[PDB]
């Protein structure tokens, strides 16, 4: 029938976050005992339903290790270089737990200067010595300890300098270490075979960081889960092929068009070259875009075209869907695939975060509410946003989470929801007027 | 069917005050002559659809009092000790024709410490004296008259003492009071039985405040009717258990989820121990909630979540439903138990609450409207309202019920409504635009 | 069925000016061919679809001899002594051809503070004397080319007293008199009959008015048009006597709700008495008030409730229908009876009134628009609107309607309609949202 | 059936551009690739859908020849002398390539005033010399070089005056004049026949231009195309038969109410006169109206009523459609036709430009947007736009149309749009609220 596209024009309706209100329902579960856990896959579990945008203003290494550390996930932005992007990932699987299975180590010949580089560069403070790389077999360990008395970092390892050493089997676990750690007075344990050759390292950091933050969200090693950005480029396998090597957890194909054929062939090629890797794909507002996806191999979509805060894309194209509706229609075609969305975009308040998720969305990703938070890339106190623009300094990562969750915990408890796939699948809403929006805010 | 809770998701659509006007009708009664008067349940009659919010800004017993008199009732609120909360309702209570049938009385032998505290505490300004407690026999009576001449307070009863005295006999009326008191000119009437022994006692502001406050809403008794509010907590009972020994009329379970089940819990449980008792229990949305409510043994239901004027629970859990929707979903399955609703929050002006009433409400509860308002708890002229935030200071409560019954009589006029039931029946309104809002406003 | 009224409540929808747009049409006829002329009865014929509000910031005399003038209507208030709304009445009728079939008259005998009392109150500049009152036999004529040389008005008529004079038979036109008038220059011609007692008079200024005013809106004997508004009070009888033998064209019956009981009955009243009246009775907004006031005798039904600039039905009670759809609503049950409605309240712009006579009203009312124009009540330069508030110094009457006229021949133009009938029945509208409102205002 | 205008009233309903989205498409194509050309006519073709409004503040010779220059098209206003007009036309059309095939000429016997006012005029810098009028024999060039050392100007061509010049045979190319030219060192080549009669002129400036403007809109002789505005009046031929002379591409007829007979009648004149004339008729709003215009004979339709950013149509008229509906029930007509519409007005983004040819428009016109450029007629800086009002100095039209013509393609690549045929076609939009308007600019 020719004239049907013609005159389905105008037929679509969509929503957005201010047009609804969750509908509060029958509930046995108080906030506090909610559970907001979320799996983006089994090797992709987030405690928080959160994501920071690869974006240069939003995170880099010392932001994703915050968000790790709360549950949630950072996406390093790729605007950098790619050697500089591996070793921001680099920085954030090794801040905790990351030299237990691959250590580094200095010979006794290596200058001090090369000590303070590894400490510096992976925040670790002790270094392991081995007699030689190629025999593995450890002599001495240099420390954070040790380096206050050095007044010149120019001297080999075997000026300052050795004693027996504690060292204990591979294979041992962190809560076998607590109790090494303490009964001898060590914050630092290296890890030998039978042959006393290096295998691994473990410290008092790798410790009260899990005491510190328990809701950290890591791998099956112990280490901190990270994201990266990538863009459909010439590039593009290079970059993954290095970041791979850097054990990030998962790519982030991210493009304006999702729905571009470039992006699927992308996708097609990726998920060939690395069966298990994580793929996270988008932009799209559709579910034919969403299904394009799933069956190129993306395994987890996400979602919004014209909602983030500083877009321009419906000024300047025309072009967007409104954002719950965007993740309704994606989510409804993702379902059919047990594939996971992500909501991007729009999100102002922690309420617009609970209406993602009860619309179908099993993470939410944001950019500027991040954007001035501590350990956002930027130096009253002021910091950029820019996709150019401004936003107040918030303070730690931490303070940001703590009330998003605190709302989606209420929210929670208002729909009767134990958990979100609870959420997502009987969560029920009621649109409103412009007018109905103006009492809501008050 | 599997899918139906997730197509059904934005199905539903909602109203709020602005997105609607009354249509006028044929109306053969003036607003002077129409009843404004409401039933809640045969213990608990209102001359006018009004109630004070319980909130530590809005209701004390100063202000449950100014209510009471103007035909309305005042919630006493729980952010105070329950030994506080009783003896704000013991105040309420007795400001008027309290100590008819349970008089306070002192001996000879207390101090006029004792007489001072009596009155002062309950605005009384007699006292009576019998000759122990045991016997009950009254020998004289210490007044306001008399305080003026004494300057030590802690002289006994005895000192500062008979004559005979003109005293009544038990079930004598504030009418026959009225002529006795007039006859022989006193402010002060006891009563006793046969043997003098003391029961009863009358004062001319028991007969004056009849006269001066003619709509003022009373027990069977006579006294001011009280509500106070009870959280859902272990304390819940305890609580309730004293303001019971209190005597108000009314209890009032407020939590911000009423669908709950721990709400309902506790409903059943209080109805189980007082099966005379008036509950008010909330907050509820939906139908389902107000059924269970209902069934759980609440004798009025309130209504709304998210309307509040200071209320954030819209913006941090997304939550909430269009008040007049509210109201009207809730007055539907209310109707069918022939139980009322309270509409509760969302009220800007006096249009608003005819609208609430016209939509299914049989009273309507304001916080901010009272929250500058003389006689409430707080001390140009400033005061404060939380649930934080300023409201202008509006003088004594007379004068802003007196614009709302008037604003009620008019609507009430042009809907050609004799009374509330009518209204609540009646009434028709129609939808109108957010332009359609601009010219109502001029 | 006895859930209907319930179940319905919210069913209805309705659309102010805002929400519409006129549609384009086929269209042979110029905006200055178009004819703008509208009959309320046979005995109100009006050349602009125009009536100045009976509001005491709005309409007296001077008033309601310039909206007459452009072919117009006033509305006296009613809010004056009935013997002084009568006298406005008068010196509205008076003004031009007033005397000519009723003339005043002097005798010798009176003073000339008399001769300058009926110049003053009817600004006719010339008085005829007569002998005696019982003969009406006319000696000579004062004017005010005579009052130029008298110093004294205490004289007596008599002493600044004759010549023959040039008199004319009764019914003598205006066209007649002009050339009289003329070929003798004299701008005074009284009438008499064969017997020479007078029966009228006619001045140039009965002549020239004509000249200067064509458009202008007259009864039968060539006299302005007006209206007076009446309550319904136990005064109402006693003021609408006075008025009849005001001789003014229509009374209108002005109350709140128009749809009362006591309304319909004073209608019933007054078309008993006066069978032949002009009665417009209004105000309504409903098909149902409609028909009720039209089987009551009302020959023009006046519409809105809620839509006035300074009306705060809406806020304070709640109440009121969004004004297009309460004209269409009322046209429609109007139509069917031959019955003209009147658009009451809320034009902003000439564009509303366009909408509002094609949403089926024979004429439009105003008070805000014409509140500080130079002829209104009250006296940079600032005049008051109350019903309190401020509008703009317009300066005189007749450039305020230009431009609404104006706009209503470019309306009609546009949808092809040579005639306001053609305009109520075949003109479309095209429903907008509030962005579809934002770009009509640029 | 009498009562089908009456119910109908109210009935239908309109969207303008802020109501809607563009919804993204699977695309194959990016924006850089997409081809942004449209055919109007065989005899009009645009490599930009951009016209610049007929207005006294838009455009004038120097925009039509800047719009030209990037594909589009200017409108030559009419509110000046029509042989200003013609004029006005013939600079654009002579602007380059001009005087290839229909060159002027001086005579021996001229001044140099005359030779100044054909270069100053026409912004050529030569001039051909023939010996005679009659013999069209040239001897001599003179040109701006020769100027230079010319003092007086009332000396002839005689005095300042040969040697051999190098001409070439008519129908001679550009890019074979670039070799000659280039070969030889001249900047102007004249064109004679065998007999050495001038024929035409080519300079380089005919050359450069076309590198320094690839995209430029252009007839078949390779001249600029224009278009020029006639009212519809007694005038309307004469004014027409001028331009047509003048050579110019396209006549606008634009009135306000494009719907009226007396525009139809003038349509169907001038079609019969010149049946290869380029008719662009408006302004129109409906489908019937469009159909009227197409088989009066006009070859492309402009639309909407209202929508003008200075238009008051709406608030003093009431009259409009909202302007996508407008281009939609319009280019829904036309579509039938094989007829092109231009989309007139309301555009203020480029996004909006794109929703306006998603709606089926080909073209766009633009009046605002250009008010402030360099180009536009008017002299921080500051410049005038009346239809009264005012908007920011823009700088070069090139720097405007540039980023509209990115926004377009970016649109474009969204919605998979190889060309605009397949947008118009295929584009879908989603409709919002006021709500889902607000995040769509940040
Ligand atoms: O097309 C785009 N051009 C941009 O310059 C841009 N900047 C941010 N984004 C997207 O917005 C998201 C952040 O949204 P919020 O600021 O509302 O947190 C991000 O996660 C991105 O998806 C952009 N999209
Ligand atoms: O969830 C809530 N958190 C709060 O801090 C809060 N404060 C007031 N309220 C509710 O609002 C009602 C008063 O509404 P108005 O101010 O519009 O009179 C009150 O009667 C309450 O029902 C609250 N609800
Ligand atoms: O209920 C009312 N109380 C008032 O104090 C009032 N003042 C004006 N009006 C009505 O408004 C009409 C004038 O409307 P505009 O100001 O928009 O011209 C008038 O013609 C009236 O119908 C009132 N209605
Ligand atoms: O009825 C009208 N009276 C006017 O004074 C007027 N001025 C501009 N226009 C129209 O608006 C178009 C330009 O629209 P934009 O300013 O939004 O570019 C133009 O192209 C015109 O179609 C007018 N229409």
């Amino acid at each position: 029938q020719s004239n049907a596209m013609w005159e389905s024009k105008f037929v679509k309706e969509g929503l957005t976050f201010d047009d609804v209100l969750l509908v509060p329902a029958k509930s046995d579960v108080l906030p506090r005992e909610v559970s907001v856990k979320t799996v983006l896959s089994e090797s992709l579990q987030l405690n928080i339903p959160l994501i920071s945008a690869g974006m240069d203003t939003v995170t880099e290494a010392d932001m994703a290790i915050a968000m790790a550390r709360q549950g949630g996930l950072g996406i390093i932005h790729k605007n950098m270089s790619i050697e500089q992007q591996a070793e921001q990932v680099d920085k954030v699987k090794r801040s905790e737990s990351g030299v237990i299975s691959d250590p580094f180590f200095l010979t006794p010949e290596h200058q001090v200067y090369d000590a303070e580089h590894l400490m510096g560069k992976y925040r670790i403070s002790g270094v392991p010595v081995v007699n030689n790389l190629d025999e593995r077999k450890l002599v001495g360990i240099i420390t954070n300890r040790d380096m206050r008395f050095i007044q010149d970092y120019s001297i080999k390892i075997s000026d300052v300098m050795k004693e027996q050493l504690i060292t204990a089997p591979v294979g041992t676990t962190l809560s076998e270490a607590e109790k090494i750690l303490q009964k001898y007075k060590i914050e630092k344990l290296p890890l030998v075979d039978n042959n006393g050759v290096l295998q691994g390292l473990i410290t008092i950091k790798d410790i009260e960081k899990v005491i510190e933050f328990p809701n950290s969200a890591k791998d099956k090693q112990g280490r901190l889960l990270v994201g990266a950005a990538v863009g459909v480029t010439a590039d593009a396998m290079t970059r993954i092929d290095a970041l791979v090597k850097a054990s990030v957890d998962a790519i982030v194909l991210d493009t304006a068009h999702g729905h571009s054929q470039g992006v699927i062939d992308k996708v097609k090629e990726v998920r060939a070259k690395y069966p298990s890797l994580n793929i996270i794909a988008g932009n799209v507002a559709t579910a034919e875009a969403t299904k394009a996806l799933i069956e190129a191999g993306a395994n987890v979509v996400k979602v919004g075209i014209g909602p983030g805060s500083i877009c321009t894309t419906r000024v300047v194209a025309g072009v967007g869907v409104p954002q719950l509706t965007a993740v309704y229609d994606c989510a409804t075609e993702a379902r059919k695939h047990g594939i996971p969305v992500i909501a991007d975009g729009g999100i102002k308040y922690s309420g617009d975060m609970v209406k993602a998720l009860a619309a179908g969305a099993h993470v939410v990703m944001l950019g500027s509410m991040f954007a001035g938070v501590a350990e956002s890339p930027g130096e009253r106190q002021f910091k950029v946003y820019r996709g150019e623009g401004r936003v107040p300094y918030k303070g730690p990562l931490a303070d940001t989470v703590h009330q998003l969750v605190g709302g989606l915990r209420a929210g929670m408890g208002y729909c009767g929801a134990q958990d979100l796939e609870f959420l997502r699948e009987n969560a029920q809403f009621i649109r409103m007027s412009g007018a109905g929006l103006l009492e809501s805010h008050p």
